[PDB]
């Protein structure tokens, strides 16, 4: 039972990262300025913290490490994931 109950809102990606940070105990390296201020797909509900990442980032087409505390997405632009 490993998961929370999320609080995400669903305007701009910087918002609902840092929001999930605080949240969730957990830090989240992004560029505010190379998210052309996207929307977030607000996942508000009870869920596990990798869990949820993929859920959010999916549609973006961006790679979230998740190691720790330490949650990096990245651009990786390759249609190879390992």
């Amino acid at each position: 039972s490993q998961e929370w109950t999320l609080d995400i809102p669903a305007q701009s990606m910087n918002s609902a990262l840092q929001a999930l940070a605080k949240q969730t105990d957990t830090q989240l390296l992004y560029s505010p300025e190379d998210i052309g201020g996207l929307r977030s797909s607000a996942l508000k509900g009870r869920h596990d913290l990798q869990s949820s990442l993929r859920i959010l980032l999916q549609g973006t087409g961006l790679r979230y490490q998740i190691d720790g505390n330490t949650v990096t997405v990245t651009a990786s632009a390759a249609a190879k994931d390992g």
